[PDB]
């Protein structure tokens, strides 16, 4: 099983909510798309150059298919919620949503567009409790996988539609501060890594959680350790095992060819 050039790319829906647009894009479309285009490039760089078998099974990446920028809050009726509404949920005195509820709701609301891509990712700007930066559904090689890349849908009778949990989100706000772009690069790489089927690197396995004087942790380590060490922008063998099986299984199904189109999504 070696890479198919016509199926080596996971096409991505990128969504920026009004909070990201206002604070990170400074309320400019141009600034917003520039920031996201460059972040996905840097994330893709990590992925393409990763050899999941440590041999030559590499060149798998991600490419933006759509950048959906929501320029104001979603109008809502009493009772209703929407991942892009003005207030945070379920507690509107907090800066941020409950982050699990946010991913669930983003997944529900963005379902029509998520059905058309390998992954959908929300970019937002809020301070989640406990210093959380991202969250994503974990992929799997299982034929009946219901999360991450190329998942099976859950049907929503109330929504009269299929819901796909091929989703995740990143916040570039933490403890009231905008994070460094190189920190943001890592979080999104981490959240996408779950989608591709990796769990956290266990602090147990030293070869998957090397000490600082050993080159530092790999990207799927569940704490944002300060300073930049070599391993930070690499996938551990623990991650590589999981992600390799997942790709090998799912790429034929919903990966595409690398392209540089004039217009995406037509
Ligand atoms: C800098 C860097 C890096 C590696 O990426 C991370 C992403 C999310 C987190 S987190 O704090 O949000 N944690 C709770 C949920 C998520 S998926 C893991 C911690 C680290
Ligand atoms: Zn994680």
């Amino acid at each position: 099983a070696d890479p198919d050039p016509m199926k080596n790319t996971c096409k991505l829906l990128v969504v920026a909510d009004h909070r990201f647009y206002r604070y990170m894009g400074r309320g400019e479309e141009s600034t917003t798309t520039n920031y996201l285009i460059e972040l996905i490039d840097r994330v893709d760089d990590i992925y393409r150059n990763t050899a999941w078998d440590n041999a030559g099974f590499k060149g798998y990446g991600i490419q933006i298919e759509q950048i959906r920028i929501l320029k104001s809050p979603q109008e809502v009726k009493p009772g209703e919620k929407h991942y892009n509404m003005a207030k945070s949920y379920p507690n509107e005195e907090k800066d941020a949503w409950d982050v699990k509820m946010l991913l669930e709701q983003f997944s529900f609301d963005i379902a029509e567009e998520a059905s058309k891509v390998c992954l959908a990712h929300l970019f937002t700007y809020q301070d989640f409790d406990m210093g959380t930066l991202g969250l994503a559904y974990v992929g799997s090689p299982r034929a009946n996988s219901h999360g991450g890349v190329c998942p099976k849908a859950y049907y929503s009778p109330v929504g009269k539609k299929n819901i796909y949990l091929n989703s995740g989100l990143t916040s570039t706000k933490n403890y009231g501060k905008t994070i460094l772009t190189k920190e943001a690069d890592l979080v999104t790489t981490h959240e996408l890594g779950h989608n591709f089927g990796a769990e956290h690197d266990p602090d147990g396995l030293a070869e998957c959680a090397p000490n600082e004087d050993q080159g530092g942790k790999y990207v799927m380590y569940p704490i944002a350790v300060s300073g930049d060490h070599e391993n930070n922008k690499m996938f551990s063998q623990c991650s590589k095992q999981s992600i390799y099986k997942t790709i090998e299984s799912k790429a034929q199904e919903c990966f595409q060819e690398r392209s540089n189109k004039v217009i995406e999504g037509r």
